[PDB]
């Protein structure tokens, strides 16, 4: 079968973690209405039948034929090109719309220090997919259904909505109203549903890395 490891949530081994790009597979998996193994890997205490088959010990990793695969956008791409049906294609030009939210947000998140830029450099990110979102035709990146790239980027989103949240209050203001409205429409899939990490989990997940 497919088999596939990802991040166990810290604190809670039993229950699906925080990653991000996990998740991305996750999604990819289920929009393919494709059947696959899951095992929660605790990163803190990594088994040793998962480091024989990941030397980096990184995650997420899929089993396909016999092999098994690092790189969530390698694993995204190998299962397209298995199972072409329902084609989950960005077309090109689309395909790096808002890749660099979850950086800023990241930079935004951790700081403490309210002059370093980083608010604002995070709001020229929200700006930018403000900006393509309400001149292109949605509800998607790329129009009627749902393709790679929001799968790419469902779940930063959801990790930047709650994290920032949780940690400083932060919302996403009124004046991006399409990036608002994509943001519901990405979190009521039924793929994120299925796939979703409690919100619990992001905020455990987060806790340790907001200051070094």
């Amino acid at each position: 079968a497919l088999e596939i490891c990802v991040k166990a949530a810290v604190g809670a081994p039993d229950h699906l973690g925080d990653c991000p790009f996990s998740q991305r597979a996750l999604l990819t998996l289920e929009e393919k209405s494709l059947t696959y193994k899951i095992h929660l890997i605790n990163l803190s205490d990594k088994p040793q039948w998962f480091l024989d088959i990941s030397p980096q010990g990184k995650v997420p990793v899929l089993k396909i034929d016999d092999k098994w695969v690092t790189d969530s956008d390698v694993i995204v791409g190998i299962l397209e090109e298995k199972y072409p049906d329902p084609p989950l294609k960005t077309p090109a030009e689309f395909a790096s719309v808002g890749s660099n939210i979850f950086g800023t947000f990241g930079t935004f998140l951790k700081s403490k220090d309210s002059n370093d830029g980083s608010e604002h450099a995070l709001l020229v990110e929200l700006e930018a997919l403000e900006n393509h979102l309400k001149s292109h035709d949605g509800p998607f990146i790329a129009g009627e259904r749902v393709s790679a790239v929001d799968l790419s980027l469902a779940p930063k989103l959801y990790h930047l909505q709650v994290a920032l949240g949780h940690f400083k209050s932060w919302s996403v203001p009124e004046s991006f109203p399409h990036v608002h409205n994509y943001m519901k429409t990405l979190f009521s899939l039924d793929s994120f549903e299925k796939t979703k990490t409690e919100e619990k989990y992001v905020i455990s997940g987060w806790a340790p890395k907001v200051n070094p």
